[PDB]
């Protein structure tokens, strides 16, 4: 029956899916380009049955290429799926058994989690420095010996950032006020 | 029912609470683990012609409501980051959209509070700065390593003064 909902910001939520199967359900995303997230989730009505979930693909057409985002179950019954990267685009939802999803990898880039904003930032902040700065390292053996010319040892990054990493981990809001 | 609410990760729930003839009200439990809250209309229902719908999150303390955003007929569904500020409640409040186009929403789908992550961004910039800056040393100082890079500490103050004035001009520059 129809058991998924298929939602992009600004748009109608989609809750008629075309049935390209028994056990396969497709939603299509017009204007795809305008995309970065997809709400895909079910709609309440109808449960997974025994042993079963959801496995969710995408697919942009170049011919079709279908790339797994990740997936739904019983008791993760919704999911925001990032579709950045990787007219008219393809949502499919499969009914697989439990086992065999648990073997499949979904890519990454497609995952959303509560704390992609600080990791962003933080990643591109680092690498902004790296691009900048790295262009400047130098060896010892590089070095123009003046004694007191100031360096900074270029490891002091790696270890500002698995600092971040953990404090992080601990508490996504360890700077706020 | 007008309107649909969905805590990603959870089951949606489409049974608004209606408190009043104009407000709709969602409960939402453990708050501590929401992180991000889709607030749609069901497509059964559309805003008389001239209005829309102010979302706005409680959250106890004691109940403090805040302007998420907003779902209108242009803009039917929208989603929003809620971790950063047990129960919870998902207000939707109908509004004049002429009302609606002075508010300003504290937050955004990717950042619970547009002002507090300009906070995150200079604090991480002020905090590596600062920690990098600490193992300054004079070539006189270093001890042999063949094998480690070095950055003049000039270039890394120069990145810092950039980085911040850059992140002045425009918040959002890096990405």
């Amino acid at each position: 029956g129809s058991m998924f909902g298929c939602l992009v910001a600004g748009r109608l939520v989609q809750t008629a899916a075309q049935q390209v199967a028994e056990d396969k359900f497709v939603f299509d995303l017009p204007d795809y380009e305008s995309i970065n997230h997809v709400v895909v989730f079910m709609l309440g009505t109808i449960p997974f049955p025994e042993g079963m979930g959801g496995s969710v693909y995408f697919s942009y057409p170049d011919m079709p290429v279908w790339q797994l985002l990740g997936f739904v179950t019983n008791g993760k019954p919704s999911a925001i799926f990032k579709i950045s990267g990787l007219s008219v685009a393809q949502i499919g939802i499969s009914v697989e058994l439990l086992d065999s999803m648990a073997q499949q990898t979904p890519v990454g880039n497609a995952a959303v989690s509560s704390v992609d904003s600080f990791t962003q930032f933080t990643q591109k902040m680092l690498d902004n420095f790296y691009n900048f700065a790295s262009s400047f390292a130098v060896s010892q053996a590089q070095m123009t010996p003046s004694p007191s010319e100031m360096f900074i040892p270029a490891n002091v990054v790696l270890k500002w950032y698995e600092n971040f990493q953990r404090r992080l981990a601990q508490n996504p809001l360890f700077w706020k006020t």
